[PDB]
DNA sequence: GGATATTTCCCGGGAAATATCC
DNA sequence: GGATATTTCCCGGGAAATATCC
């Protein structure tokens, strides 16, 4: 078992290496294309975020979730409310949408 | 002693829910420690332990299935309510036939209850 | 039009909360 | 009173549904 991170630098590789589709790769690893694309977009999100999904302190669709806000410093801002208050997904996307609104006024 | 290792890597690797229980039991037998220990020995909640051992109670029709991957844990679980064996093994057959999830096969359990 | 990115939410493990037993 | 059995439901993986891209 290793890293959404690592298992997503781990994928990118061998549709490099294998000329694969994402959908090939999903199918030979008994998975779906979705899950693969899901985790290639967390080589997108900041290096601290990143950093915090190798050492297991925040999970896949934790990370997942502060995507929609675009902005690197929104997305590093929450993931320390997420680490000091011991936040889960669901309320993790709540705080999210709730931001985005406030970023909107 | 050396045992233990045995069933610790035959837990730390996957099993069937059934094996499991049958491991916890033998652990719990050759260490002779509490189920809150062995949870916490093992990162899991007594919980966990105690629920999977009850397992071990089902009707074997029941338990071959989990063995043989047709039914999963909660499906096997969610029978215990029915506490007489040929509802439970009924119900097992069902469930496999229309390819029931634990949600809809939790909804059958509480109706036939109220049939009974 | 196929591949890929994105949104939505179904699903059951498994543990917290609880009741019961010894 | 502690251990153990039982009930309840929290939790996020991960894929279906969908939108978007090339």
């Amino acid at each position: 078992e290793l890293s959404s991170i690592e298992e997503a630098h781990a994928y990118a590789r061998l549709l490099e290496l294998h000329d694969l589709t994402q959908e090939a790769l999903a199918q030979r690893l008994g998975k779906g294309q979705s899950t693969i694309a899901n985790k290639l977009r967390l080589l997108k999100l900041p290096q601290p975020v990143q950093e915090a999904i190798m050492e297991k302190k925040i999970t896949e669709r934790h990370a997942r979730a502060l995507i929609p806000l675009k902005q690197p410093e929104l997305q590093v801002t929450l993931l320390t409310e997420i680490i000091e208050k011991s936040l889960n997904v669901k309320q993790t996307e709540d705080r999210v949408v709730k931001m985005l609104e406030q970023g909107q006024r």
